[PDB]
């Protein structure tokens, strides 16, 4: 059963990342995986207020977009905004509750929180740009292709909560609930974490990519700088967090954690290939509804898609899988500039 | 039945503060309670962090103190300790599962944020004045003196997080649970959350100010001055805290946000006095402890005590509740050059 301040006595350096005794004392002084300390300590030095950014010129620019163009900035808002809505509560409704080291647990925290600061922003350009945001922070939720084009996350966590609760409630075993048998084995809720870790890792390494590019072509034709400016800043923080969750799949994949979740992460090698590569195409997908009833100039839809390939690759191979896509050069090096 | 994004797109402003439906989208543009956008935007002022202030010279005063002194000082740190490492975990959750506005939800993991702040602060001034820290955090969990608040809050938050996880997982009902009868009522549920956040109202409200008057009281003295600067960050974040769980009771007592609530309110009165009371009385008790050794230069039990005594009547007023002490006027006057 979960609690808020376990009355034992243990020593936090050897519990394993997940499924160990909840942390009782946040203490900071020593830590199992310094990666984590390392990781809160770089969050906390990039803190930034969207505030503080000017995007007063940003609505002349917008003013000024033909429609087509304007439909890919506002299309992109909503898309981050869905996804940074979602990655605000997930990761501290979702992993908290099964953390066993303090510095991870800090770390989700500090995370979880950033992500916050990101929606903040949302709604600072959304504001500055508009005359009235319903019209944007309404079509989110109905908007059909957002909803389409990012089925299946809100799914793994969803899913990994649901078993939770069972697994904190009744513990371990085959019940009855109402009549029906309920079967709660810790191995399976093992694995819908790993699968939803591996499903955040791939949201933090690619999902992202198509916006930024987007906002970031803007800027090479020298309109909606404050956004990029912000744009700039919110990707530095995705590049810390992709870093910590390919580190935790790396540690879990060593077998220097816990030994079980090294033997899932093997057995479920499939899925991780078919997530990521799921994840690419709803991607690509995005690329097509974008370049809709219009197009851009200095980028299109085949481009776009070429990037997510070239992209997808480096990621899946950071994490030990396979390349699904031929190998290429960057087809934009020009994004590099502004990345990271 | 909890999700990370509901489906349904639901009018924000019209849905209650706890127990709607689960917030999806995470707009600032709008909100039904400003009271914790603005919470937001003043902790977001005032960002800090343990590091940038030297703590060096707290390690000549803190050898040099007298021994019964030196017992105050941790001792009270590792209570502060304590409070800190649960509430950065906690309230996100506790009530995040349970929150219907989005800017709840955003104050929820904000203040949750803040706090993990005030435990890495703990760190870095028991790093910088001790030796071995694991001496200071090891005898938390187990420390007798400390430990029976710990059960008491912790209490609270538990009882909490369970019903809730039966709520989402059966809904209302008599349910069996191998061949167990299992009663899910939410009029219960509501109960449950409104005393949990009646104590961590009390938390905010009155536990934390007995350490710190133990904290300023060295800093009158020109002594342990790095930690007296951090405590007063620290005082000025509870103060924000406290703002925030006072606003959140009295909307939920004015029946004005669901009307059940105020019902629930009445009820659970003379329970909700009685939880006050206990808190206060334990901080006596724990007054009494730290002096049992004989009194700290400026400071002493009675005084001290008067101080609580002092400091509930204030607080419990402010949520309605009926004074359980004699009148006074502040009995140490000189707390409020340190506090806000
Ligand atoms: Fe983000
Ligand atoms: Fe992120
Ligand atoms: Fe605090
Ligand atoms: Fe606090
Ligand atoms: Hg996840
Ligand atoms: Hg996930
Ligand atoms: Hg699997
Ligand atoms: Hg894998
Ligand atoms: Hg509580
Ligand atoms: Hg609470
Ligand atoms: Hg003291
Ligand atoms: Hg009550």
């Amino acid at each position: 059963a979960y609690t808020t301040f376990s009355q034992t006595k243990n020593d936090q350096l050897k519990e394993p990342m997940f499924f160990g005794q909840p942390v009782n004392v946040a203490r900071y002084d020593q830590q199992k995986y310094d990666i984590f300390e390392k990781l809160i300590e770089k969050q906390l030095s990039f803190f930034w207020r969207p505030e503080e950014v000017d995007v007063s010129r940003d609505r002349i620019d917008y003013q000024a977009l033909p429609e087509h163009e304007k439909h890919i900035f506002i299309s992109n808002l909503k898309y981050q905004t869905l996804l940074d809505s979602i990655q605000g509560r997930s990761p501290n409704v979702a992993l908290l509750p099964l953390i066993s080291i303090p510095e991870l647990e800090t770390w989700v925290e500090t995370w979880a929180f950033s992500e916050t600061i990101h929606s903040r922003s949302y709604t600072h350009i959304i504001r500055n740009i508009v005359n009235d945001p319903s019209v944007v922070f309404d079509d989110i939720v109905t908007n059909e292709q957002i909803q389409k084009r990012a089925e299946g996350i809100s799914s793994y966590y969803d899913e990994l909560i649901e078993m939770t609760s069972y697994w904190h409630l009744l513990g371990e075993g085959t019940h009855t609930v109402n009549g029906k048998t309920v079967t709660v084995s810790l191995r399976e809720l093992k694995k819908k974490l790993y699968l939803c870790l591996m499903s955040v890792n791939a949201l933090e390494a690619i999902r992202f990519y198509v916006a930024f590019a987007c906002s970031f072509a803007f800027a090479e034709r020298e309109l909606m700088e404050g956004n990029a400016k912000i744009i700039r800043l919110i990707a530095r923080d995705e590049a810390l967090h992709l870093t910590g969750t390919q580190h935790m799949l790396n540690l879990l994949r060593s077998g220097a954690d816990d030994p079980e979740m090294a033997e899932i992460a093997e057995e479920c090698k499939q899925e991780c290939y078919d997530l990521f590569v799921q994840a690419a195409q709803q991607e690509k997908d995005w690329a097509d509804y974008l370049f809709r009833d219009g197009s851009m100039i200095g980028l299109n839809k085949d481009i776009l898609c070429q990037y997510v390939e070239y992209i997808t690759n480096i990621r899946m191979q950071a994490v030990g899988l396979d390349l699904p896509f031929q190998t290429r050069s960057n087809p934009i090096p020009w994004i590099n500039t502004w990345l990271v």
